[PDB]
């Protein structure tokens, strides 16, 4: 009736690449890819084709259109039930947001374990390599409300619900493996530190104003995770291209009873890589949604998110082996000391259908745990098993908040409890309390035992005075601060005195940057210098002699603490913009598009308007955005292929779409008289490294750009980039 | 004590430029600035230096920095009140945000009429030229969240709450004349397909996306709204700097009982001014937080915010004399047909201590009126009365959200009303019914009178059938859109295109593009083929055929509907950066700040880093920030005094922060060796119109600049700006 006639309306149900088609809800894209955890939610599915349009209470509505009036231009009637049900559902459409990570990005799939790990932990979701677990994981930032910006500054949450046959697992770390602070007690000083300030409620998604830095200043417990957060972790290109760390030191329990000390890990099969700051301050104008927008369509596109579980494993006699205390959330467990073992594989490949009902309402939270798992004393953990069962009274409006289907168990529950708001379930059980003989006791408790047992908690000794008291194992701030900083490439290190001098120049009180310069002279005094020399502070003949912290254990560096020093790129997903001119070469765009098929690698076909452009082949080539439209900010190169360039020459978006891709380190190819570009970025006659050039699009052209784009950015240009204006 | 010796923690406690200081709570920063409502809030406002800090029952805490647990390296105890009290108030610190305008910042204020309106309104707060009623103004976007960006593109509310002797007055406006639709039932229809779409919840802060598109080319009632929200009113350049309209037509009643219709308008005395589109992406980007910032900024330093209320005023007998119905709320009253009669002025000269507790927490309606207003039939107010009342009881949470302290009225309030969550009021009445006896029926009705009466409402005549049907009287959609696109000046007219082109393009669904220019072709052929062929689409002979609306009551133009036809931009209160070198030439620098001074434009220094540079006559320059922390967009003109030039003629960030400000249309000045920067934005040696050069920064030099700064932009640069790479 509405639709166009040829049905250019409706996505197809296959995998396409991003911007092909528009996008759908994961149920209508993937119809055909499921799990347990998703056809359990087909009792709450609802459709629509071929369905009247009703009220809440299934009385079909003849006029969608009007209110009920006397009179055509009359007064609006209180009798009007229809109109008062629809707006009364519309007033009371939103909920609390999260009080942090409100801002997220989620997706279902599925874990499956390498092997049994049956000697080390009874979980039942580790103990058989065929055994296929169901998830629901979901990205965030920290700071910002639900509407802010995705790549922004700032550390990302990763949270995994597990929905296991003994119970729900979530796991729910953060991209960093330590936190900024040791005890939850603090945890509202800090938040409410870093979180807009309250008297105007500035700035949005920033650590960069006052109340952050005077908080990191006279705490330097958070030296450690600042570190990271300054550091080009803190803006990663992707979801798919950032590591996941459960923080805490856990514990593994067998059937034996022995406890082993576990921290976890999630390694990205994408590989490791992060923007620079200056793209991805300009990304959250012009796409503040560039990594929920590419979550969803590399699933779409069948690049579906990949990630190695693996556990840091640490034998209850080894609890004091190293120089930092295990149970202290602000101090790292070297790769180097203690390997990450691989335990299994995570793929994400569907979305959701409905944002709000799956994404905003789920509930994460680290207390929920399953037999073969356990706590440890780590003082940040402690804090947190209270918060995310309590805070979720007021977010998700009571008690049965396990009830909401995303948050459901696909295994069976039963106990005693009963009422609260929006009850779901209808108990039939005679009894609602035990020990009862009404019901001969049942749903009964379970003894602890290898397999489908109760749970019961590890007995650990515990010995001291009743005491508000950080443990003195804790006192040690400078040291792996340190090894961060001397295990990143000398560009890295740039980076992050760039991410400190831009932060601490947003700080309007002097004196507040002078202390914070005065932590980093405890760290080292190279990057000290450095951002005091952007600052225009110079440090004191007592700065420049602080003796600098002790070695982590002997480590000078760690090579894994680097989001680049041990190559691990992948090009499947990423993506390429190809700027056209009116009279394509069609030889040339043949040649880039076989080759970025052949790896996985996707195109998008820019021009300085919508609709098409025809090719000296005569094809026929769509337009799939406009230079302005589709900024280099969002593409991982650029090629520029020959054709009639004197239609671009002297167009300024298709020059500074080039001058910002280079400012930003992205590789860069033009073929032909597309070369003289050139002069638009200042590259001389000779070339350089980074810059892929020939006289068309053919032999090794596409294999040098594909190579460049391998290793992600051309570090190399930095030393050029401070004199182009872009 | 961690407070600085020298004190500089503390903002002085006067008025200073933006940026001076750091900013405060309005009761610190400006704490003689009272009025009835700022005063009435002091049982409630909360110091803190020197109290002792405690739960919130009083129990003062001896260690805020740890948990208590069993030994110091031991587990949490569940006996830690403090604690768990801590964690349990930062555990439920968020309350559902507004459904929409989510995003908004607020200010106190007064206003005060001209003369007493008592011949047209019996109304109090209009009744005596004397008297001074205590204002609370939110200024909005409609679609983001409250995390959300400032300069979109999107409507903005102006909701004024006015504190009157005879009750809260509210009137809730927005900054364009008219509404998107015409009926309150389709409120949800129009708001779910602008906002994020429900499968992925993309986009944020944006209209250019498929849903908001296929609902406007399937309502064509839309479009006046649509046309205003494309053009620069949808990106003002500061709350201070746009109109606002309460939209619909309402009622005065005199004491005699007398009706006459009224429509409600601000008019800033600042002047209209906008934004361009890439300067306003880009700083959602830059400064999320822009608006918010401008505005708090210019209250602290006295720019205080004022506007003139104006009343179009029509008698009853002349309601069906206009070619279009009063009723109907995409119809604006031309104000050429139909002046604006200037009624008082409104100052806002005070921020909140506390943005939860005042601006999160405040609840407008335009329900909320009093005896000397009234309604009238037009159907999206009509349903507007049931959706303000109704959505405050999820959002705040419950019906005493009269009892939050800023929206408490400031006159007495009694009634029989009981009980309801967080009940603040103890009522000691005998009685909680009317008709009593056993308290002599207090309190009492009070019949309607000339002054202090009770609320009677007008006895307007209804007559009709009950039926869901729209006013035929309201079918006519293309009229009042064409009226305002040939009210625009000609580069007005070319942003409305780039509007439309921009935001289509990004239209996934090819047919949905080519429906909505298809109903462009019934507004104005010269708008739909300037949008087509941006959008590749060749126009039909049928609807190059299709016949143009005619002219609104013999209107062509109406000059009010243009920003910028007759400029009207005051400078006080703008801002210039100054880009610095490491010996700037002082002669230079004395000019331009003697210049800026005498006008009230501010000013703010920046360079290559922070901290200072000395001139060449010795004096200490501080700088404000750096070329990429205080990018172009934030700031209307440039000045690049002379010095030793060649500091940062080569300078990347310098060259680019002046291609920035030429792109958008910013006058630029350029002394002495500083006019070499005009090969970087590509002027001729013989100079143009805009940029201001000369050998020195002299008396002529200044006010050149300054003329420049009164037009806002160089509108004539235009053809030139699309050869520039920025
Ligand atoms: C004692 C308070 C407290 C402390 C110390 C922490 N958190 Fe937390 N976290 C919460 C209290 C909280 C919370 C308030 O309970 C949230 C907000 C809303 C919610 O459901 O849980 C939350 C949300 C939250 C989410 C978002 C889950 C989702 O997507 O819904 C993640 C990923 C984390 N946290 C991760 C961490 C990590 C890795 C921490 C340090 C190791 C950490 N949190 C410390
Ligand atoms: C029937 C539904 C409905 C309709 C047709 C409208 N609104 Fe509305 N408006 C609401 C339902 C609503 C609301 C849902 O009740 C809000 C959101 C939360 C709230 O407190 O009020 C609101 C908020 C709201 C605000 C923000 C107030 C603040 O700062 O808190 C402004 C300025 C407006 N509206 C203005 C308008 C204008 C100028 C309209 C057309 C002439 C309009 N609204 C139509």
């Amino acid at each position: 009736s509405l639709a166009p006639e040829d049905g250019s309306h409706r996505p197809a149900a296959e995998p396409t690449p991003p911007g092909a088609q528009p996008t759908a809800p994961g149920s209508l894209k993937a119809p055909d890819t499921r799990n347990e955890k998703l056809n359990s939610l087909e009792d709450v599915r609802k459709g629509s084709e071929n369905y009247a349009l009703t009220t809440n209470q299934g009385v079909r509505i003849a006029d969608d259109q009007n209110s009920l009036r006397a009179g055509n231009r009359g007064p609006t009637l209180l009798e009007d039930f229809i109109l008062r049900e629809k707006i009364t559902h519309f007033d009371h459409e939103r909920i609390p947001e999260r009080i942090v990570h409100a801002r997220g990005s989620a997706a279902h799939g599925y874990f499956q374990p390498y092997k049994s790990l049956s000697d080390i932990t009874k979980a039942d979701f580790l103990s058989d390599p065929n055994k296929i677990t169901p998830v629901f994981v979901r990205f965030s930032t920290v700071q910002g409300g639900a509407g802010s910006a995705d790549t922004v500054r700032d550390i990302r949450g990763f949270a995994t619900k597990f929905y296991t046959e003994e119970g729900i697992f979530d796991l729910v770390g953060n991209n960093t493996p330590i936190f900024f602070i040791q005890d939850a007690h603090k945890f509202p000083d800090f938040v409410h530190a870093v979180k807009p300030e309250p008297h105007w409620a500035i700035p949005q998604g920033q650590s960069a104003h006052d109340t952050f830095w005077d908080y990191v200043s006279l705490q330097p417990e958070t030296l450690h995770n600042v570190m990271w957060a300054m550091s080009d972790r803190g803006i990663p290109r992707s979801y798919r291209t950032m590591e996941g760390f459960g923080i805490h030191t856990f514990r593994l329990i067998n059937a034996e009873g022995k406890a082993t000390f576990v921290r976890f890990h999630w390694k990205p099969l994408a590989g490791k890589a992060s923007l620079v700051w200056d793209e991805a301050q300009k990304l959250t104008g012009r796409d503040p949604d560039f990594h929920r927008r590419e979550l969803w369509e590399a699933i779409e596109a069948g690049d579906f998110p990949e990630y190695e579980l693996g556990f840091q494993l640490i034998p209850e006699e080894d609890e004091f082996k190293f120089d930092f205390d295990l149970l202290d959330p602000t101090k790292l467990i070297p790769e180097e000391l203690v390997p990450v073992q691989r335990v299994g594989k995570m793929v994400l490949n569907r979305n959701p259908d409905n944002f709000f009902a799956e994404n905003e309402q789920a509930a994460f939270h680290p207390g929920h745990i399953v037999p073969g798992l356990d706590f440890t004393n780590d003082p940040l953990l402690q804090g947190r098993l209270f918060s995310y069962t309590d805070t979720q009274i007021s977010r998700l409006g009571g008690p049965n908040f396990h009830e909401i289907p995303i948050n459901r168990p696909t295994c069976p529950y039963h106990n005693f409890q009963r009422d609260g708001m929006h009850r779901m379930g209808i108990d039939t059980n005679p009894a609602n309390y035990e020990p009862n003989s009404i019901n001969d006791n049942w749903p009964r408790e379970t003894p602890p035992g290898p397999k489908r047992g109760g749970f019961e908690s590890y007995q650990e000794r515990v010995e001291g005075n009743k005491v508000r008291e950080r443990s003195p194992s804790f006192g040690e701030y400078y040291s792996h601060p340190r090894l961060f900083w001397l295990s990143q490439t000398p560009f890295e290190q740039r980076h992050i005195v760039d991410g400190f001098s831009f932060e601490l120049s947003k700080v309007v009180r002097p004196y507040i940057r002078e202390r914070v310069v005065d932590q980093l002279a405890h760290i080292d005094l190279t990057l000290a210098q450095a951002v005091a020399k952007n600052l225009g502070i110079e440090l004191t003949d007592d700065q420049l002699n602080i003796t600098p912290p002790p070695d982590v254990n002997g480590l000078k560096k760690d090579p894994s603490l680097s989001l680049y020093a041990i190559p691990d790129g992948d090009v499947k997903g990423r993506v390429v913009a190809i700027l056209l001119n009116d009279e394509v070469r069609s030889a040339d765009l043949l040649a880039i598009l076989k080759a970025l098929k052949a790896k996985g690698v996707h195109a998008k076909l820019l021009y300085s308007r919508m609709g098409e452009v025809t090719a000296d082949d005569g094809t026929v080539l769509p337009i799939a955005a406009t230079f302005a439209g589709a900024p280099s900010l969002t593409v991982d190169a650029v090629i520029v292929p020959c054709g009639n360039i004197a239609d671009i020459a002297d167009n300024g978006d298709a020059n500074y779409y080039l001058m910002e891709a280079y400012k930003h380190l992205k590789p860069i190819a033009l073929a032909g008289d597309a070369r003289k570009f050139k002069a638009t970025i200042k590259i001389a006659d000779q070339g350089e490294e980074g810059i892929v050039e020939a006289d068309s699009a053919d032999g090794s052209f596409m294999d040098e750009l594909l190579t460049l784009m391998a290793a992600h950015r051309v570090w190399s240009r930095i030393p050029k980039i401070d004199k182009i204006p872009a």
